[PDB]
């Protein structure tokens, strides 16, 4: 943290943050969500980290170079250590990226190495080559060299993500899935794991072996797993919680802006809220049905009437304010809702649905006040505008993500947040073979548009391709875009260091501090 001249620090430097749900795991290779990554950034540190405004900056690597954007050389700081006092070396990164690529790990983020095009990743994922063939090597203890199969000018931006953080081989090997328990885990971030009580709290304490430990201020941070945004706000206003999770309740939000204006932080956020359709299961494999659902949803009602928290109605997957996004707003989004409804009803009628044989299906969402209230409104809108019947189903976060990968569901509430600020961070998740493709969408045309983005060496050509890729997704009605999120959360006046300037919201508790109050 960088404490400004003149601020008076509290004697006790502890923090309590809500984290939305119970984490899936603390193993960097088994996690895929925001809650998981929030904790991961305090415990595991990769080559680069985000600074407090979100710019990619030195992590374990103090400096790096590239040759033609294909061979990246990372110079690791000599004093980087794990929490047991042992050095963090390039060998740690070799083992860790191999483990991420290895099909035996079954990482949900194995395709992150495809997004960066590390050499030989496709064959490794397919089991055609051993994970030891991956295009990574340690040139010495403090030098990690990555070789890509084609130039990737933004490669370094990918490196702040948890999937490419190092894991401690000896602990993984000796304890298996219990390596993350407090007695066994070893971490290299600013914090260490103190306590993990499932569905109650995760408590982290300062890691004195962290290389930048002298700048760390907060001595202990607790992460809570509260999925009710109303409860989160209640425990924040009672004094227990210092920073809520950034999902706000429909119940109280209006009231909050009027009651505590300076505590309500509202900043840009590269995430898109949408209803994910299982594209591989009839009747959702019919483009007419998917289009009907996309068009009959009334975004103005949801975004401005039922939710109304600063979100913008969406017409795409990639947020239009992503760096590199120059999207074409489709004609259907400019129409009146009445015109969208008529076309939707027409399409469903063409698909064979009638009053006596209506379309009835499930809408899966993870436990949440926000998601439940929005799914109820969406069910009423689709019923009224299109005559379709929806059965709502809630699941807790970890189960919910597994269900979507299992891919026999109908429609699920979904939200993707960028891992790096570039359109492929969204677009690559819709590739036919992506490990993040929970839409189960497979379009050879779409895949080809993305493949061509690194075969041109011009930003305009790349941007026009990303725009065409969004058009391909939209033409196929792969998803039902609802709104682009804003990063809205409550932060006590005494919490310093949270700028809200990072559109990825990559917070590190090592950057925060408690002002005397
Ligand atoms: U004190
Ligand atoms: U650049
Ligand atoms: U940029
Ligand atoms: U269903
Ligand atoms: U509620
Ligand atoms: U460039
Ligand atoms: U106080
Ligand atoms: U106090």
């Amino acid at each position: 943290a960088d404490v400004p001249a003149g601020v008076q620090l509290a004697d006790k430097q502890t923090l309590v943050r809500n984290n939305g749900s119970e984490v899936q795991s603390l193993d960097p290779h088994k996690i895929e969500g925001v809650p998981e990554s929030n904790v991961s950034r305090d415990l595991f540190e990769g080559l680069l980290i985000s600074d407090v405004e979100g710019h990619p900056s030195p992590g374990v690597a103090e400096k790096w170079e590239n040759k033609d954007f294909k061979v990246w050389t990372f110079h690791l700081r000599e004093n980087a250590k794990w929490s047991d006092g042992t050095p963090v070396t390039a060998h740690d990164f070799v083992y860790s990226w191999q483990r991420l690529a290895d099909p035996n790990t079954a990482s949900p983020y194995a395709s992150y190495l495809q997004y960066g095009h590390i050499a030989n990743i496709d064959d490794i994922i397919a089991g055609k080559k051993p994970a030891t063939d991956l295009g990574v090597k340690a040139l010495d203890d403090h030098t990690f060299e990555v070789t890509l199969s084609e130039p990737v000018p933004y490669f370094y931006k990918l490196l702040v993500h948890p999937s490419v953080s190092p894991v401690p081989k000896s602990a993984v090997e000796k304890f298996g899935d219990k390596w993350t328990q407090p007695a066994n885990i070893v971490t290299n971030g600013a914090y260490k794991l103190k306590n993990w009580v499932v569905n109650e709290r995760i408590v982290l304490e300062r890691n004195p072996q962290y290389w930048d430990n002298a700048k760390t201020v907060i001595n202990q941070v607790t992460y809570l797993p509260i999925s009710s945004e109303v409860t989160d706000v209640n425990r924040y206003r009672s004094g227990e919680i210092d920073m809520t999770y950034n999902n706000m309740p429909i119940e109280l939000f209006q009231k909050l802006k009027k009651e505590i204006p300076n505590e309500v932080r509202v900043d840009p956020y590269l995430c898109t809220y949408y209803y994910e359709i299982n594209n591989q299961k009839a009747p959702f494999n019919d483009v007419r049905v998917r289009t009907a659902l996309k068009l009959a949803l009334d975004r103005d009602i949801i975004v401005n009437k039922v939710k109304n928290q600063g979100d913008l109605p969406a017409y795409s997957y990639t947020p239009p304010y992503t760096d590199g996004a120059k999207l074409v707003e489709p004609e259907w989004f400019k129409w009146s809702q009445q015109k969208r409804n008529e076309e939707a009803k027409k399409l469903l009628a063409e698909a064979g649905f009638t009053a006596d044989k209506p379309l009835t299906f499930d809408l899966l969402y993870n436990t949440s006040d926000l998601h439940k209230k929005l799914a109820i409104a969406v069910a009423s809108i689709w019923k009224k505008n299109l005559g379709v019947n929806v059965n709502l189903e809630n699941q807790e976060w970890k189960t919910f993500l597994d269900t979507r990968h299992q891919g026999t569901f109908d429609v699920a509430r979904a939200g993707w947040c960028a891992d790096y600020n570039e359109p492929t961070s969204f677009l690559n998740t819709m590739l036919s073979d992506s490990s993040n493709n929970t839409a189960h969408y497979k379009s050879p045309a779409f895949d080809k548009l993305i493949a061509d983005t690194l075969k041109v060496a011009d930003d305009t050509q790349r941007s026009e391709l990303y725009a065409k890729a969004e058009q391909q997704l939209d033409k196929d009605s792969a998803i039902v875009p609802v709104y682009y999120y804003v990063n809205a959360r409550l932060v006590k006046p005494w919490v310093g260091g949270y700028t809200g300037k990072d559109p990825l919201d990559n917070i590190y508790v090592k950057n925060l501090y408690i002002i005397k109050h």
